[PDB]
């Protein structure tokens, strides 16, 4: 019944899954299966040079950020396959365009686009699509003001099933542009290697549940059902908020250890088991078809 | 039964106490309440434009850090409502002149105070109620000696109905002043954005707890009762201890996800959650008058 | 049954120890059995001034980063007592020369060794058994290609009585070389002070699986049982894996909330725990011999 690609957060989806009396498989390349046929997680493994065979029928696909990466946008909305949570929307944090539209739909302030017409020098800007640079700026992408100030990635939830938003968790990515704490040097990749779970201060939750509201909104607009399963806004924290993106699925800094589910369950609960029992909900159910696609 | 402002750790606060089997009651504003309502863990939700209402009969109110700066001092010690863990100590970590008292009590290393007789320049230096200057220091408040090097919140728990000290945590601030952790820029804002629940090394711990337990010592004298329930202690670990402050009452780094408490219980237990343990424990002996005020 | 020195990682391993149902000794100093003797995950409790009474019957002694310097590897290697997994494995992390036999006979990727033959200045290097230099250089050790970018340390725990290896976690160590994160001021001591669980990002597990599979094969022969219980490998992520390390106990970074063991498991399950589940499954099947010493 459920079934991923083995990579991003598929350890996490079937460990939820398996933890919801769910049926596991995971399909995964003959270099890392070594390491995923080794964990009690998984019941059927699926072996594949190319990850293409979306055409899993039985169980529910459940996405995540590598999806695009191994299939593109369009055979994933042609796909034959059950898929968690609308899949449409998918395609939403895939681009500018997109990325800005939902924001600038949803009142979600973001960090503002600059065209050449800097402040050289000691005016350092971010280049997305990434890597920072300063004054002369010579040297498909997009140019925005340098923020500096925690990078905070709050995951949400919302659920057809209980017709609610839920805040579960915020992320903070761990990137190799550290290093540079301890002692720093020059310019590093952004690039994450991981993710650590930070309780955020209290006081500003609140705010973002708003913004997750709104999202939620206009997202039930610009893209039919819009949002079913989880999502992720990512911000930049100025001592102000400014959106920088989003997830359009099972954000990654949802691996980290997050308690909040609390709040709304008596159990801790992540998101890769959130979206099993939104599945197991639906099946008590006979709903199922509110949370699928 | 028992009740809170909405706002630093009201959320955890009430989670433990709807897990203790208490009833629950969150005074909350109406420009917050959307997200708090939306919440299964707060029975009597109280809005209202001003948090002034401690007049909070029936339940007990359970302070946080927002209480001083919701209500004076002064209105809190002479409120009506029942209050959680003495009350008279929520005071102590408001002045330095308190802080120090108290500190000096108990014998605990703070850092050292600096009057105008500086290094200038390449000594720079720290100025609490924040921010660092440099050598021309020029330009209420209290000047201390720059200390870099991990800065640790330590979570304790004094519990009369056991009599004894409970070390429940370590916590490190999440501050703006990062992304200077990526690539460094400028001096940037102390100010907290989360917490980060840390594994201290073990060697450690001991030393602190014995800090903890002159803490207790001394405020059993300078304030009657002295430290009720929750308490934390604010450390710049240079490889040798030195306070920065204190928290009379819980700290809000307590949000993270600390475990420790497993060493007194089978169970995880946040600091939220221990404060309701203690009160049901009360209960259940007819105590409850050795842990109110 | 179960007992250790207090300290290191002695919390972890008692809890769970008590968890999997053992009875509990630690042998403390005078100085350290406050904060100890008011846990209630101790049942014996022997004071002494040295740790030395290494004669611990009865009970499995299950060693930790504190044993060498408390004990001598000579005294423990002739030592009386049971000890649990292999006991000739502790010393493969005591030396350049056997760190660095395992590695290279695992295939593992380690960080290059430099002889005074820099590229003065702006070409800093570290100095381990630490401290960085510049230029210069003049000023037991080995010197190492600067290498800037998120340290690692991967948790492991290979199994007889299952006869399988786990990944049960990743660390990230909390250095004082911090307050330079804030604000970088001049190079601080890399000493720790507290480790923080970190969500790797799930595309670089296989190859920190495969890299251990290898350990555990090449320890089999190069220490005949090889490797029996917890070891954890260190690298250097630059984007491309350099091993810096090994521990060749229960490492310490394992002291921090990681989950994984979810993946082998229903429960959470911490690595002192694993040891000890690891210990009464061999009770209840009359192993035990397979996994002491
Ligand atoms: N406007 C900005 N100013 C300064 N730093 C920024 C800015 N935007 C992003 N960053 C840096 O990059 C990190 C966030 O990267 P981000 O999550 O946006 O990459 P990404 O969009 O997920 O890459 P991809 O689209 O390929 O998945 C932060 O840690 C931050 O330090
Ligand atoms: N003596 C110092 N030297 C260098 N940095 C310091 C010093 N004291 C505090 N800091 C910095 O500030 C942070 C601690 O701030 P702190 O917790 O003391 O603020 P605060 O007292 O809680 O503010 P408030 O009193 O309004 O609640 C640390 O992260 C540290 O980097
Ligand atoms: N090759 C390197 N280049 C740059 N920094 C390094 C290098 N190796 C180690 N470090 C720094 O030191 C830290 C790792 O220290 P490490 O864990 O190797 O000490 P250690 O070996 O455990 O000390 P001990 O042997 O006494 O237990 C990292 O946080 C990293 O910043």
């Amino acid at each position: 019944i459920v079934s991923t690609i083995a990579s991003h957060s598929s350890l996490q989806i079937l460990l939820g899954a398996k933890k919801e009396g769910f049926k596991t498989r995971l399909y995964v390349s003959p270099k890392r299966r070594p390491f995923y046929s080794s964990l009690p997680i998984v019941d059927d493994l699926v072996v594949a040079e190319e990850m293409t065979s979306i055409l899993n029928d039985d169980g529910i696909v459940v996405p995540h950020g590598s999806f695009v990466a191994y299939l593109g946008i369009e055979a994933i909305e042609k796909a034959k396959a059950r898929f968690f949570g609308n899949r449409r929307f998918l395609k939403w944090e895939t681009t500018f365009e997109l990325q800005d539209k939902a924001l600038e739909g949803a009142g979600i302030p973001r960090v503002e686009v600059v065209e050449p017409e800097d402040a050289k020098p000691d005016e350092l800007y971010f280049v997305r699509i990434e890597g920072s640079e300063l004054e002369e700026r010579l040297s498909p992408y997009r140019v925005e003001r340098f923020i500096p100030g925690v990078y905070l990635y709050v995951h949400f939830f919302y659920s057809p099933i209980l017709e609610r938003l839920e805040l579960l968790g915020v992320d903070e990515r761990v990137l190799i542009a550290d290093g540079n704490a301890r002692w720093p040097v020059k310019p590093l990749p952004y690039t994450i290697v991981g993710n650590r779970a930070i309780a955020l201060r209290e006081s500003l939750l609140p705010q973002l549940y708003d913004y997750g509201l709104a999202f939620v909104r206009t997202m039930r607009e610009l893209e039919p059902p819009g949002v079913i399963g989880p999502f992720a806004l990512h911000f930049a924290y100025d001592g102000s908020f400014k959106a920088i993106g989003i997830a359009s699925r099972i954000d990654g800094g949802s691996n980290a250890d997050h308690w909040y589910s609390e709040l709304y369950w008596g159990e801790r609960l992540s998101m890769g088991r959130r979206i099993a029992r939104e599945l197991r909900l639906a099946e008590e159910e006979d709903r199922l078809e509110e949370v699928v696609t």
